């Protein structure tokens, strides 16, 4: 009055509803009943004020803006600055606590948080204002940016109780040099994991129990002291079912991993180390896959493992199916072309344009194939039967020449227990054929046992007669077999070099065995002099098949 | 009265521009045009509301309040309560309905959302506010809350005709037990589905038609009564590319995913099925990938392949290129060690730390590398060029010592149609050498027909006289050939045991090809008594080799 | 002026703290000063205008709505329409250089926003509102929208300098049709793009110098004029360490990708290329990851590499380990079938169900696993030690049978420099057996110079008496070796016919060796005619063991 509008509240005044007065503040407030006696400035019954957003409201969707405020809240709403300056920790933890706040702690569009005390998350996930480069131009639109000077932080992590949320996020530690501050702790089952950037601390994602349905994605981890992301598992639970991918670790002192004790069915993939001083460490890794790694000098080591398990026989079943680039100093225990060891092998199936190989922990086998063929560990190669229980023999098949329409003839072979063949085709005449390599038997009456093939020995029946015979239990026989004798030693073991003539004849299995047929037991020799007179080598061999 | 600031609409006042008075609800409005003398309570033209966001500036920005409010639009600009208690579908359709909402429906802040009806969101994509554990607390934190008890949605699916987009979203179906009431159903083609938890529900994903380009991980789906994921695909119009990542599946009464028709080209990979009834089941799986896979316990099945194929022939062309972790019951039909079936093998390439396998579906053949070395599924190994048109011999070579500098020295082998040989080398004198499996060929009186090896046969030509000869069409030759004639069997097919002495003579194939060029069709061999009288045996064996 | 509110500013009147009065526009100021005679119209110093955001509170926060207005700020505080009409390019470039906001550029909740000019991103990443379908339904309710026709975007990219994220969206170029029109220029190092759909453009996503740590998933990329990804990298940094998954290139006139230059240690999965011109195409392609590509029909090209290297022995060291669909004219030089060539290989590792391979880019060795066995490129399948210093032999073991228990019976073979066998056993009696490949040697008179088999040749000491003996340097030795002697050419190469009686003697390496030991230098053959003389033949063969 008069001239300008401002009334203050009058104990001997009847407002009416809908009347309005300033506070001694100067809002104003505006009566909602009638007969209002009630002094605003110490009691607000009866009274709201007219600049508070549930008195205000947006007409296109009938609500107030009291409500419209709900549909995002920050660290913002309790007070933080994100100016690079101010300690936003009390906001920070005042949303965590607040009834308002849903299963997130979010920044604000634009700040620089400076954190200089702990957080407790309270089973809130953390989403950033955007996942930056590692340059200033990024930390000062957006990120938090833990005082690491600070000393209520010192060998503290400072985000504790994390939800299973991390995402869209840049955070930094500054001025935290050997203060061992650490940036956030997680638990290991159910957690999504993805676009951030983290830069310093001592180890930047701290996974508490043990892993499982743990996911980890495009991050960039930058200048750790200790660990990229470490797992103690404390209570050795072990690990399972841990996803880490399109991770750029660079310029840690330490390691980019660190598991304590065991990990097993995890996945590895697109990982990148550069300037690190140690890769992904553990105490086992059982049956994990690992894809593609871009492993690139060391910041002051001199070699280290990309991969490094240190517990006896306790990296096994594992994939090995990505390429391993390494450059500047790192080594790798799991190269397809690496030599095996009697125990101790990084165990597992690698597969890589350097090779195709697979090798267990505890054992010298390993098998590698190259553009050149195969290469043994144990200088042995198997040739067998899937099933376990099938006795068969085997057939190689190889191709040797074409047929008469011009397409690839594979001949055959045979290897029983009997009969060592490789067959052939003339496809001029149309007849199959076959080369041989029969069993050698030799004589010798210096021996002092027979020599045996296979159940047959050579025997001397009676001066000039020799018995090429089964021994007892050998029930295998001939059948139309070829055979050779060979060149008698006359006289003495060194021979005289006097020689003889041979005939043979068989030996039936039953009556008329051979003669109806062609089944033997054996053979004997027959050895005469140049007089038609039987005669008695010292030594002699014999050659035979069992079959045609 | 004076004291105070109320002035209602007075129909005999003008009311210049900027003017202010109460309407009857005591809002306060401003004229906005010069002489006004209409009733703001029964017409607004030439008035504005001073409480509306249109009225309220940022002077930040110079905008208003309105425009800022366009932001970001919830379902909570619609009414939604979010208060676990209060339907809130009539909003979630009313913000699907809006003319001002985007291509997503998004959540507020926080909230428990209650829906008891079936919400259409006419292609909209559904945004939440959060992936969290599956557990109250995040639940009560933000989710959508679907009342299974409804009757509006017994055997219905909750959200219909969603857009390409469900991301950072938890959802329950509360009290549904019994009530096959399924969460949301999208199309097929073009899908990115991130970062879900999903808790209850008969189906939790719906797919409608059938997949491609559809994009599904990061997922949390947790004691679903039928399936995690179902597509019926009742056009059988084939789904594609489809990817399926990240995904754990726990304690549901069905399946992980059922496809009731065909699958071709989709990818799965770092799934989990912790205590389910089934895996992933399909009429047809083709050319699909397959990576890590943890599979651990049965809800109250006793034993489930971890993929189920149901049509004959039908599980074909795939990778199956991640370990398969089997606990508790989980079987499988594409291990690399498992053996192969005549027919409907779970057809593709299998690559893991337990064997490196490869088979098709319709055929007994199963190739396996090992540690070891190799197994076959069908009692063969082929040998051959990549090449079908290639029809040169092999040389396989070997390692069977060292050079004289000690390094390896691998041997060459030949197989040809002629010829059969393991080359050697002594290093000492600087020999190359070999070993050799002749062709055998025995001559026998009593044979219907005779033996042929390779095109050559023996007949006999005059007493003591016999041709080891080339039939009609051998056009093959003998070149430097070596020759071992066999043991005669003299008098019968046993023999008497009288022996008899040989020599030869080779058959040239033109004049002088043996004299000059050691060419040769055959050789003949000669018999004779110790008389030196020609004789005939009644059988005996010949070696010989076609190249020295 | 009694009946309503509304007074201007008087110079002769002194405002009290609090005192409302009117700007001459209509808007209320109040005064927050004491004895205020400030004309608020000319001088706002000591009022506060009441309808700012400033002046507005959420009493649940206890703060201003001008803070909660920094939770969320998008183009649209800077005046952009999104109208499908409207120019926005200024209210773009405005958001990008201002001080308020934070690492990325934010659209609103619903626009369509036309862009006719270029805008500078300043380094801020590109956040859309929402990842839709290819459709006009999408793109009416959130995406860019840039105008192709504007005569200042002709040959040139709409956005420039991006940061590191390009996410949750929608992008089309209308009426550029021979424009020329780029959509964005995002560096090489440091970037997460995911969840885009890119409609029309000449290169849609342009990368500025060389990858590093990009990581590029799930995206929609249709109609490209040239294409999907293009980098140029002028300055050849090489790029390295790309992901490039869940990619729908579709109906593009050009390429998926296109690298001028070189890629190496890049990932790329879950791509599909339907009806595209041609897929990705670089000059170098080094260890790189390729997983599953689905490459169905051609634009209008009638033929189509999936992958196209263009440089000489340029691709290599790759992993080509998913399943590549080809239909309707795309075709592959990846495949493991696929023959080698001596050069230019696509080298690397091949997995899939078409099978196992393995080459390197500049020679013909190509190994190949399916099912029935192997196939060489080269005509050569080596077998040897992983060590390179390994010099012994292998043994090769093989299933002949069952043993007495009826367990699978794998039998030794032997191939060394002087030995080869192939061993078995008789389960019945209980004694190994063995086959045999002798050495053969063929003494010939009229051979220029001696036949020698592994140091060992054949000579005339006098009538009759040959030795099969050691030539200079050959230190090896015979040990209890199996002799057989062949067949003997009289009087002539062809021979006579005749025939002669043979015996040996053993040449011992010291006094002794033979008679006690059984180890020999070699041995003499001696032949005898009918009458028991000594005779020479013209030519003969010998067949011998260096072991039992």
């Amino acid at each position: 009055q008069t001239q300008y509008y401002l009334k203050y509240f009058n104990p001997e005044i009847v407002y009416p509803k809908n009347a309005r007065i300033m506070l001694d503040n100067g809002d104003i407030v505006r009566s909602t009943v009638v007969n209002n006696t009630s002094n605003p400035n110490v009691d607000m019954t009866g009274w709201v004020k007219v600049s508070s957003v549930s008195q205000i409201f947006d007409e296109t969707y009938n609500i107030t803006q009291s409500v419209i405020n709900g549909n995002l809240i920050t660290v913002d709403n309790f007070g933080a600055k994100g100016d690079g300056v101010t300690d936003d920790s009390a906001a920070f933890q005042a949303y965590c606590d607040s009834a308002l706040t849903g299963q997130n702690l979010y920044l604000g569009a634009k700040g620089r948080y400076i954190l200089k005390n702990q957080v407790d998350l309270k089973g809130k996930g953390l989403v950033g204002n955007g996942c930056g480069k590692v340059s200033e131009f990024y930390y000062n639109l957006g990120c938090i940016d833990v005082d690491g000077s600070s000393p209520d932080l010192q060998g503290k992590t400072a985000f504790i109780n994390c939800g299973p949320t991390i995402q869209n996020l840049t955070a930094r530690c500054s001025n935290g040099a050997g203060k061992q501050v650490s940036f956030i702790e997680i638990d290991g089952y159910l957690a999504n994991i993805d676009h951030i950037t983290l830069i310093n601390f001592y180890n930047q994602i701290v996974v508490k129990q043990a892993l499982v349905g743990f996911n980890f994605t495009n991050a960039w981890l930058y200048y750790s002291q200790n660990a990229g992301i470490y797992c103690e598992d404390p209570l050795n639970r072990v690990s399972t079912t841990g996803t880490f991918h399109n991770i750029y670790f660079q310029l840690g002192d330490g390691h980019a991993m660190i598991f304590d004790r065991d990990v097993h069915g995890c996945d590895f993939d697109n990982i990148i180390f550069e300037s690190m001083n140690g890769g992904i460490k553990a105490r086992t890794v059982a049956h994990c896959g690992f894809g593609k790694f871009w492993c690139e000098n060391l910041k002051t080591a001199t070699s280290k493992d990309w991969l490094e398990v240190t517990g006896a026989n306790s990296c096994y079943g594992n994939s090995f199916t990505g390429y391993v680039k390494l450059l500047g100093g790192w080594t790798s225990k799991t190269s397809p072309t690496l030599d095996s060891l009697p125990t101790n092998n990084y165990g597992g199936v690698s597969v890589s344009a350097e090779g195709i190989s697979i090798v267990n922990a505890g054992n010298k086998a390993k098998m590698l194939m190259l553009p050149s063929g195969f290469k043994t560990g144990n200088a042995t190669i198997d040739e067998t039967h899937i099933s376990s229980s099938t006795v068969t023999p085997l057939v190689k098949r190889r191709v040797i020449g074409a047929d008469s329409s011009g397409a690839q003839y594979l001949a055959s072979d045979t290897y029983t227990k009997l009969s060592r063949k490789w067959g052939t085709y003339n496809h001029g005449s149309n007849n199959a054929g076959a080369f041989y390599a029969p069993m050698m038997l030799t004589y010798d009456q210096s021996f002092s046992t027979p020599q045996n093939n296979n159940g047959w020995k050579i025997v001397k029946e009676s001066t000039g007669v020799y018995r090429v015979e089964r021994v007892s239990g050998n029930t295998s026989v001939i059948t139309n077999g070829h055979i050779v004798v060979g060149s008698p030693l006359m006289g003495s073991r060194l021979g005289t070099g006097t020689g003889a003539t041979h005939g043979i004849q068989m030996i039936e299995t039953y009556a008329g065995s051979w003669t109806s047929y062609t089944e033997a037991a054996g053979f004997k020799v027959f050895w005469r002099d140049s007089s038609n007179a039987l005669v008695d080598p010292h030594r002699f061999t014999v050659a035979f098949t069992a079959t045609s």
